[PDB]
C-alpha cells in the first residue's frame, strides 16, 4: 500500500469547565464531572443571543485524553488547530508546549519529543476571550461578537522526519505563484523549505510534477540536494515551460494539481508528497474597471459571516461550501472574507466553484498606539498570507475596515502591511476599507495620505439606512472619489436589515420589511452597474448574523442579510439573482407574505407585486385570467393585482420558465357589522400606521392602526411614535429599537401609541376579551429626555385604564412594576350591552399613557 | 353606561421557585431572588425533550402580588384556574383556601371575605406533579407526560352578590339541554341555582331570552321569585314549542344564544346576564350508523393533544382554535378530545366551525383499587360535563381508555361511570375505548360485560405497525365484533410514525418514512368506508406531540400525526383531504423531498408519483410532456414519472385546480470517477438498504447502502441490522430505536452494519476526508443477549478501524470509552496514491463490529 495517512481528528471527547485556575493543565487532575462537549465548541454560542445584555468574556480550559496511534512512532508528530478564539495556550503532559494569538488563524503545536505515542496522553487548552485582550490584540470593536471557544476543527498530524518546514506560522507546505501568465505560455515558481530531524544526513530527490485536471502530466522537474541534520535548507526553484495552459475564472474554474515528492536518493523511500490544486489567471485594475485574463470584469457579491442559527461560531465545516454555493447560486462571482480570515473550506470551495475572493484582517474601527498592538497585526497578516497562499480564487488582501481615526502609528501601520503584502505576495492585489461618514476622521483630518495606499479602496455606505434618504446615496457615492481620486474604487458594505414578518405596501428606511430592503438594493445596484470605475460591489450580508447587544426586529441579530441565520433564501436574494446569475429564473416576490388581511370596503384590493427574472419578458395570470406581458426592466416586472377575498392563485410565466405563488388574502369591512373576525380575534398594532407584521407561531396578523371614523375602530387622540429628533430617521422611524423582555414579537411591542386617552370599537352586543399589549419602552436614561418620552419631571409614566366607564386597571407603572422594556399583557372579559361597543380610557396621572397593540375577541 | 366587566387576567409577572417549604405561603416572605414567569407555565417544557432520561415530577411554588380593583369593592370576588397539572394548593394573604386535584379541568376560589379591595394581597399557589399522585388519581400511566405548572390561563372574577351557584364543580352557571328536537319543533330545559348573599332579602325577575344569530328574541319567559339570604333556591323551566329550528350540523352549525338575566323586581337593577349558545340537534345509534339531525353521518375525525413544539403544554390560548380550524380544513366533521378534557375554546371553537366532539376524561391503562381512586374519577366526570355542559358539538362523553386489567373494581367503575354521565346529562350518548391486544386482559377475561356498558365501543388498532402486516389488519375489525356484540363500534385510534426527513420507494414497517404512512392510512380508510358497523373512525394524531421516553427517528416525540409539532402540513394531512373534504382539491405527494439523490447509470430514472384528488381525474404533465389523464382511484392516480438528472417540473392539473412542485434530482454514477460527489462528499448511511435521509441543516442526502461491485463502492461483508427476536419487525426493520445521544441524525447512527471486517471505494487518486459515524446501538441489559447484538459473552465490543494497510483508531469500546448510544465521529485524513482506492478493515478484538455512517471527501 502506497498510499499513507496523514492525521487523525481529534475533535471527539473533550472536557470543558467555565473556570480559571492554573492547576487544570495536571496530568493528576480530576476532571470527572466536568461537562463533555464535541468539537467545534463555543461558549457564548447562547450568551449572546439571550434576553441579557452583555456576554461572558473571559478564561475557559478544555482537557482531553488524547492517544497517539502506533503508526506514529519514530515520526514527527504535530497538533493543527484551525481555529481558536483568541488567545489559546496548548499544555501537553502538563508542560506548557506553545501560545497563539489571534482568532482567526490556524497554529500548529510539535509535541513529539513530549508525548508518549502508544501510551495516553492529556491535552490542556487555557481559552481566553477577554475584552482586556484588545489593548494588544486585533479586532479591538466592531459590530461582531467574539464566541470565546475551539470553534473550528482539531486534528493529531504526523510526518516523516525529513519534512516541510512550516512553522512558525503555519504556511502551506510549499508555496506556488505564477510570475508571468497569459494566453500563450505560463510560469511556475515554487518556494519550500526541507529540514531534515533525523539523526544522520540523507540526500534527495525532490520531483515536482504538474498534472492535468484529467490527471495527465504537463511537466517534470527533478532536484537533488543534501540536507544536513538539523540544517533548514532554503529551496527557490522556478519552471516556465507550460504551453498552451486552461486558465483558471470564475465562469471557468480549471485547477492544476502540482505533485511534490521527496525521495531518498540511494533507497526510493518517500519521506514527503504535497500536492495542491493551482490556477492559472491574471489580472490588475485602475479607474477603468477591473480587469481579468484581458477581459472586462465587474465584481459582483457579498460577504460572509461563519457562524449559523443558534451554534455560535462552532459551525459544521460542511456549512462553509453550503454558505458559498448558495452565493455563486444567487449569482455572484466574489465573495468577501470579512471580517476576517476563515476556515480552509471556504477558500477550498471558492476556487472549485469559481469566485474571486477578498480576504481581511480584523484590523477593525481603530489602532491602539501601542508597541505591541502593530507586531501581532503583520504577524497575523503573516499568518493569513502563507496559510492561503496557492488558492488562485484570491486576489485582493486587506486589513483595515472602518477606521476613526488615521492617526500617526495608524498611518504607518497601514504603510507596514503593503509592504509585506507585496512582499510576501507580489502576485497579488491590496485593499482597504473605509466608512461613509465624511463627517468623521479620516475625512474631518488634516490629511488625506491613508487614500493613497492600497492598490483598491472600499467604501461602506449605509445612506436611505442609518442616515441620509433616497436622494443623498448618488451623491454619497460621489464624494468619496474625491478622496480615492488616486486608486479605483469599490463598494465593500451595502444592505438594509430585514424581517420576514414585517411587510408593507409603502416601505420606508427602518421598518425592516423585505420590501424597503428590495428597493434599497435596487436602488444601489442601478448607482454601481453604471459606474465601472467602482471595479465592484458587495452586500452586506450575504448572512444574517447575531452580535450580541444589537436591538431592532430581531433583537441580538443583524438582519441586513440575503439569507435568515438558518440559510433559507429571503426575497432580496431571488432579486439580485435575477440582476446577476446567468442562469434563467423567474420568480413572484411575495412568498415570504403569503397570508393577509387588510382593511377593504370594494370587491376588489388592488396592490402592485412584483415579478423578478433574468429573461425579456414576463407574463402574470391571476386567478386564471391573464394580466398581460410585460417587460423586464432591472430584473424587475410591476404588475397591479386585482385581490379579491380568498385564495389568489398567481402564476409567473416566461418561456420554459415559471413560478407559482398562492395568496390568502381575507378582505375585512370597515364596520365591524360585517365581520366573522371577531369570533377569531381583531389583532391591531397600535403605534405602527403602515406595516402588517405576522406572528408565525398563531400565523395571527397584526393589521395596522388607523384613526377612529365613525361605525369603525381606532384612536381618538394621539400619535404614533417616532420621534428620532437630530436624525434621518424623526418622523420616519415608527417606534423604539429597544429588545423587548418576554416577547419574540418585538415589532408589536417596539411600535406603540404615545399621548393617546381614548380607544373606541363600535362592536356588536356580546362578551369580548379584550387584551392589552403594554411596555414602557424607554429606558432609565433616555426617559431624561422628558418631552420626547412623554413622562413626569422625575420621569415616571403612571395611567390608569377603563373601559365603558369601569376603572379596571387602577395605576399602571410599567417600568417601577414590571421593568422598563418588558412585555405585559392584561386580558379583560367585557359584556357589552345597548349598542355601546367598546370605549377604551387610559386617564394619566403622571406622564402620558402607551399601549402597543389590542386583541378584540368576541367568545360568546 | 349599561356594560360591565366580570374577569380579569392575572397572569402577569409571576415568582417561581423549584422547591417545598411551608413558609412559602407567608405574605411577609422574602421571594426577591425568585425568577418572573408569565402564565401559561409548564416547568417540563426543556425536561421532556432533553437527553436526560424522564422529567421533573415534584413541587414548585407560584406567589403572585394580587391587585384588586375598586370596580370590584363589596362584590364577590372569586379566582379562576382554567388549567394546573395535578395538585393545586390556594393560599391567599397566608390562609389557605382551596386544595385541587386533577390537572386537566378548571376550578374556582371564593376570596371575597379573604381578600382586600385596594390594598395588596399575596397569592401562593403550591403545584404538584409527582407520580406519587397516580395512586389517588388518574392518570396512573400512559403515552403522555404531565408537564408541571399553571399551563392554561387564570383570572380573578367578581359579579354581584345574587348570583348563579357555580361551586363545587365550576359549572356552567346555567344548564341547558333540548329533551325533544325535531325539524318542526324543540323543546329547551334550563337549569340553574341561585343564592342571595346580601344581608336584605331581594325579590328578583329572572328574564329567559332565546335569541337567534341575528340576535332577535324567538322566544322570552319570566319567573318571580324572593331569596332570603344565603339559602340555595332551585330554578328549572321549560321553554315551549320553539317551532322550525335551525339545526346544529358540522356542515351547518347554527348557534342560538340563551339570554338569562336576574333583575331586582322592585328597583330594576340587574343583578346577572349570563349569555349561553346553544344548538337544536338530536342523534343515535345503531350497528347501521351514527345517525345525526335524521340523517346518516359517517364521523370521521382526528385526536388532538395539548402541546405545542418547545412550549409544553402551556401553550398560547390560541393555538386551541388554530388546531381546529386545521383540522375542519382537513374534512374532519370529528374530533377526539383525549385523553383528557381540554381548554373551554377547543369547544368554543368546534360548535363553531362544526365539529362534533367525543370528549374523554383520563381513566388510562388501569383502574386503582382504593376507594379515595375511584372517588376522583367520578368528580372529575362531574368537573367535565358540568364545565362543557351546553357545547353542541360534544356527542359522546368518554372514561376509560385502553385498560389491561378489568378486574372487579374496574367493572364496578365502568358502571358507576355511566351510572353518572346518564344522570347528570341524560341527552349525550357514551364511550370507551379498548385496546387491540387480543392476547391480554380484557380479551381474555372469563366475562364481557365490559363491552356492553357505555354506548359506543372504540378500538385502537395498530396493526401493521407494532405488531402484524396487510395481511391482519381487516380480520382485526371482525375479531373486534366478536366482541363487541351489544353496543357498535368504532375507531378510535390509528396511525403510524413519519419523519419528514426519511424518504423510501418500497415502504415497509418501521421504516418511519410518509410513504408507509400514506399506505397505512390508505388500508385503513378503504377498511372503514364500508363497515358500516364503525358508525365512524378517528386518526392518531391530528398532531406530532411531546412525550418523553419514546425514542425512534425522531426522539421524546410521538410522530404518527397529520401535522408536525409545530403545526405544519405532512403529505398524508393532503390524503386526509382527498378522501374527505367536500372543496375540491390537487395535490402532489411529494412536498417533503424535493432534493434526491440517487445512483443511476442510464439518463432517464422512472420512478412512481401519487397526486391526491377529490376529482375524478388529475392529468401529469412533466418538463412540459404530458403523462396523460389517469382515473383518481381512492383519492389519489399514480403516475410513472421519468427524471431526468437536474430540475423536474410537475403540473397536475384537474378542470380549474393545479398544484405543481419542482423536484431537483442528481444522478449518481456506480463508477466514482464520473462524477463530483466527492468533492462535497458522498455520504452513505451504512445499514440502510431502502430510504434516503435529508439532513435539513447541511441538506445532505445520505444515501442507502449497497453491497460491493467493481469500479464503485459498498460493504464486503457483514449485515445491516434488522434482528428482532420473535417480532413482526424481524428482518423487516433495519435499526434499533434508542435515542443516540449527541446528535439530531438519528435515522443515520440507528442503523447500522453488524460484523462488517472489510469496506472497499474505488475511488480516483487523491486526498481524503473520511468521517466515521458509530454508535453502540444497544444497552447493557440489550447486550446480554450476545447473539443478537454480536458482543463478547462478557458483554464487550472492541474493534480496530484501518485503513489501507495503516491502523488509525487503536482499538475501540464504544459503550465503554463514550457512553452507550452516544454518537462518535471520527475522520482521517489519508492520501490515496497510485491506483488502490480505499480499504477500510474493522478488526474485532472483542465480539462483532458496528459502523453506522461514512463520509468520503476529496479534499485535494
Ligand atoms: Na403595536
Ligand atoms: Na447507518
Amino acid at each position: 500500500f502506497q498510499s499513507n495517512a496523514s492525521e487523525i481528528s481529534i475533535t471527539d471527547s473533550w472536557k470543558y469547565k467555565a473556570e480559571n485556575d492554573e492547576r487544570f493543565s495536571s496530568m493528576d487532575w480530576n476532571d470527572s464531572d466536568w461537562v463533555t462537549v464535541d468539537l467545534p465548541h463555543t461558549w457564548n454560542a447562547g450568551d449572546v443571543i439571550d434576553e441579557q445584555r452583555g456576554y461572558r468574556r473571559g478564561i475557559s480550559w478544555y482537557r482531553k485524553k488524547l492517544f497517539i496511534p502506533s503508526e506514529a512512532r519514530d515520526k514527527k508528530i504535530t497538533l493543527r488547530f484551525d481555529g481558536v478564539a483568541s488567545k489559546a495556550d496548548v499544555y501537553l503532559n502538563g508542560k506548557l508546549l506553545k501560545t497563539h494569538l489571534g482568532a482567526y488563524t490556524a497554529f500548529g503545536v510539535d509535541i513529539t519529543d513530549i508525548c508518549e505515542v502508544g501510551k495516553e496522553n492529556l491535552l490542556a487548552v487555557k481559552v481566553d476571550n477577554s475584552s482586556s485582550l484588545g489593548e494588544i490584540l486585533p479586532p479591538v470593536s466592531g459590530d461582531f461578537s467574539i464566541f470565546g471557544g475551539i470553534y473550528r476543527r482539531v486534528f493529531l498530524q504526523w510526518t516523516e522526519k525529513v519534512h516541510f518546514v512550516t512553522e512558525p506560522y503555519a504556511a502551506v507546505p510549499v508555496r506556488i505563484q505564477t510570475p508571468e501568465v497569459s494566453v500563450s505560455e505560463a510560469s511556475m515558481q515554487i518556494v519550500a523549505f526541507l529540514k531534515n530531524d533525523f539523526t544522520d544526513t540523507k540526500h534527495v530527490h525532490v520531483n515536482v510534477f504538474l498534472c492535468d485536471e484529467m490527471n495527465r502530466i504537463v511537466k517534470e522537474k527533478q532536484l537533488k540536494l543534501k540536507l544536513i541534520p538539523g540544517r533548514k535548507y532554503p529551496i527557490s526553484t522556478s519552471v516556465g515551460r507550460i504551453e498552451n495552459p486552461h486558465l483558471w475564472s470564475p465562469e471557468l474554474p480549471y485547477l492544476y494539481t502540482v505533485k511534490v515528492q521527496v525521495c531518498d536518493a540511494k533507497n526510493g523511500e518517500m519521506y514527503q508528497e504535497v500536492i495542491s490544486p493551482v490556477g492559472f489567471r491574471w489580472f490588475s485594475v485602475d479607474k477603468t474597471g477591473f480587469y481579468l485574463n484581458g477581459k472586462y470584469l465587474k465584481l459582483r457579491g457579498a460577504a460572509r459571516h461563519q457562524d449559523y442559527a443558534g451554534l455560535g461560531t462552532a459551525i459544521p465545516v460542511e456549512m462553509n461550501r453550503r454558505d458559498m454555493r448558495l452565493l455563486k447560486e444567487m449569482g455572484a462571482n466574489f465573495v468577501r472574507i470579512s471580517h476576517y480570515p476563515q476556515d480552509p473550506e471556504i477558500y477550498r470551495a471558492c476556487d472549485e466553484l469559481g469566485l474571486i475572493v477578498w480576504s481581511e484582517i480584523c484590523v477593525v474601527n481603530e489602532v491602539r498606539k501601542n508597541t505591541a498592538f502593530a507586531h501581532n497585526c503583520k504577524e497575523m497578516l503573516k499568518e493569513m498570507i502563507l496559510q492561503n497562499y496557492n488558492h488562485p480564487s484570491v486576489v485582493l488582501w486587506g486589513a483595515m475596515n472602518e477606521l476613526w481615526d488615521y492617526h500617526k502609528q495608524a498611518i504607518a501601520l497601514a504603510r507596514e502591511l503593503e509592504a509585506l503584502k507585496k512582499e510576501l505576495d507580489p502576485y497579488r492585489l491590496s485593499c482597504v476599507a473605509f466608512h461613509a461618514f465624511t463627517w468623521e476622521k479620516p475625512y474631518t483630518q488634516s490629511s488625506k495620505e491613508m487614500f493613497s495606499i492600497s492598490d483598491v479602496n472600499g467604501v461602506n455606505v449605509y445612506e436611505s439606512w442609518y442616515q441620509g434618504d433616497s436622494a443623498t446615496i448618488a451623491p454619497m457615492f460621489d464624494k468619496f472619489c474625491s478622496y480615492s481620486t488616486a486608486k479605483p474604487r469599490f463598494l465593500s458594505e451595502f444592505g438594509a436589515g430585514s424581517d420576514e414578518r414585517i411587510h408593507s405596501y409603502t416601505p420606508r428606511t427602518f421598518d425592516f420589511t423585505p420590501e424597503f430592503q428590495l428597493d434599497f438594493n435596487r436602488r444601489y445596484i442601478n448607482e454601481m452597474e453604471k459606474r465601472p470605475d467602482y471595479i465592484g460591489y458587495s452586500i452586506w450580508n450575504l448572512v444574517d448574523f447575531q452580535v450580541d447587544g444589537r436591538g431592532d426586529s430581531k433583537p441580538n441579530l443583524n438582519q441586513k442579510g440575503m439569507l435568515t441565520e438558518d440559510r433559507r433564501k429571503k426575497e432580496i436574494y431571488y432579486y439580485c439573482q435575477a440582476r446577476w446569475s446567468d442562469i434563467p429564473m423567474i420568480h413572484i416576490a411575495g412568498a415570504d407574505w403569503t397570508k393577509r388581511v387588510e382593511i377593504c370596503d370594494d370587491s376588489i384590493n388592488v396592490r402592485k407585486i412584483s415579478v423578478f427574472s433574468n429573461q425579456k419578458t414576463v407574463e402574470l395570470i391571476h386567478n386564471g385570467k391573464s394580466l398581460g406581458v410585460r417587460e423586464v426592466v432591472n430584473g424587475e416586472a410591476v404588475f397591479a393585482v386585482p385581490f379579491i377575498n380568498g385564495e389568489n392563485l398567481l402564476d409567473a410565466r416566461s418561456g420554459a420558465l415559471s413560478d407559482r405563488l398562492k395568496i390568502q388574502m381575507k378582505l375585512l369591512s370597515s364596520r365591524l357589522t360585517d365581520s366573522d373576525v371577531l369570533l377569531d380575534g381583531l389583532c391591531i398594532n397600535l403605534g405602527q400606521e403602515h406595516c402588517y407584521f405576522i406572528d408565525p407561531q398563531l400565523q395571527e396578523i397584526w393589521i395596522p392602526d388607523k384613526p377612529y371614523t365613525k361605525g369603525s375602530w381606532g384612536y381618538m387622540d394621539g400619535k404614533p411614535f417616532n420621534s428620532w429628533p437630530g436624525s434621518s430617521h424623526d418622523g420616519v422611524r415608527y417606534g423604539v429599537g429597544a429588545d423587548i423582555k418576554n416577547t419574540f414579537l418585538e415589532p408589536l411591542f417596539q411600535t406603540f401609541l404615545i399621548g393617546t386617552t381614548c380607544y373606541r370599537l363600535d362592536v356588536p352586543d356580546g362578551v369580548y376579551e379584550i387584551g392589552f399589549y403594554f411596555t414602557e419602552p424607554f429606558s432609565k436614561d433616555e426617559r431624561k429626555n422628558i418631552v420626547r418620552t412623554g413622562v413626569s419631571a422625575e420621569g415616571q409614566r403612571v395611567f390608569d385604564v377603563s373601559v365603558n366607564g369601569e376603572k379596571l386597571i387602577d395605576s399602571l407603572n410599567l417600568a417601577d412594576s414590571y421593568g422598563e422594556q418588558t412585555a405585559v399583557v392584561k386580558t379583560l372579559v367585557v359584556n357589552v350591552r345597548n349598542h355601546e361597543g367598546l370605549e377604551i380610557l387610559l386617564s394619566p396621572q403622571k406622564g402620558q399613557g402607551v399601549i402597543s397593540g389590542l386583541k378584540v375577541k368576541k367568545i360568546r
